[PDB]
């Protein structure tokens, strides 16, 4: 079926759930007002995601996989990239 | 395989595992004293889990997937319901 | 597809990421200074973790899965053992 990974951060709280449908991970977004699309769109069959809020800045990983290939995506405030991940 | 989902809060801690098992997701729980069944029972393929522990209350929320729809299951402290998240 | 799970600590962060790939689970770690292989590594065809850091200890439950029989896995400072979990 589809395969989720979901964080939350904070009293409201926010709350990201990532949904791999299809070979496609996109990205659902409560900030305590609705539930919207989020800006995160990426290939993958599986995901997971981990989540740290530090001062006012939050900081999402989310691993994308693809057969054997993982990718890290990384949002630290300014849009999603990938990072230096690799599976090794 | 079966496929699990697993979250934590406080310093005991508190554990709470979602197992999906053969279309069906249930719930083992630790708060420090064994390893017991939860109240949490509902159909899914796959499950992943957030919590948020604010003052006195643990607010959990598991996701819950058959086929391309995703449930949202919500623990505010006073059983299970079903919240208002949408794939969209 | 591969499998991943995913938890963080701290502000650096610490990251550890579980991989279930062909029915061995390895974990890739990240404290600030590049990604490298941990010593976990155990049978599993699904993963799903948690985790919780306490005065100067963190404490790590990795929950492998194969067929309908989950082993939990604990790091409490001192390497990788069998924990009490079971499905019952
Ligand atoms: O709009 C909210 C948003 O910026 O929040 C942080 C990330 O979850 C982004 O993908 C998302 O679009
Ligand atoms: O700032 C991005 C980055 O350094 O964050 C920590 C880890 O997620 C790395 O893989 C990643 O490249
Ligand atoms: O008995 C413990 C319990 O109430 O803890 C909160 C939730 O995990 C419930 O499903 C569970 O039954
Ligand atoms: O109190 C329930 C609720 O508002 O909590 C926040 C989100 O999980 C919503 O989808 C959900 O309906
Ligand atoms: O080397 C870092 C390490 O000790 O960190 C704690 C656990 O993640 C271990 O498996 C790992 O080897
Ligand atoms: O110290 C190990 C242990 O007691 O930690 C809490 C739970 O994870 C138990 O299953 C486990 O045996």
């Amino acid at each position: 079926s589809v395969q989720t990974a979901a964080t939350s951060w904070g009293t409201v709280p926010s709350i990201r759930v990532y949904t791999a449908n299809n070979g496609k991970i996109t990205e659902r977004c409560w900030d305590g007002k609705g539930w919207y699309t989020g800006a995160f769109n990426e290939p993958g069959d599986n995901v997971s995601v981990t989540s740290w809020l530090v001062g006012s800045a939050i900081h999402i990983r989310v691993y994308a996989s693809t057969g054997t290939t993982t990718t890290e995506w990384c949002w630290d405030g300014n849009g999603w990239t990938k990072g230096a991940y690799t599976a090794t």
